[PDB]
């Protein structure tokens, strides 16, 4: 497992690091929150949007307020929507199939087939 190109300094790995550290808690489990838990009330289809992505910090690190300064490099760690066409960047949802891997990263590393941006 030799990869990284640059990514989340340690400062937010740090905060998400220290968070989960203290927690035992899975983002699988928090997942299915938002598929059928009443997180799922935030949740378009198979993709969240950004604020709907807020609660998931909250039940996630269970915290009572997440920072806006890691939500934004939490968010542009990965996202999805766009096009080179089309001046209409509304309501941006994301994968969270794809949050879920790169976190899985955090706690551990759970593969299964990997992207690719050609």
């Amino acid at each position: 497992m030799a990869k990284e190109r640059g990514l989340i300094s340690p400062s937010d790995f740090a905060q998400l690091q220290k968070y989960m550290e203290y927690s035992t808690k899975k983002v699988s489990d928090v997942l299915k929150l938002f598929e059928d838990g009443e997180m799922a009330k935030y949740v378009q289809g198979d993709a969240i949007g950004y604020e709907g992505f807020q609660q998931f910090l909250k039940i996630y690190l269970e915290v009572d307020n997440v920072p806006r300064h890691l939500s934004l490099a939490l968010f542009q760690s990965f996202e999805t929507g766009h096009c080179l066409n089309e001046t209409n960047v509304t309501k941006d949802v994301v994968c969270l199939n794809d949050v879920s891997c790169y976190f899985s990263l955090l706690e551990g590393g759970r593969p299964e087939d990997k992207l690719e941006w050609s």
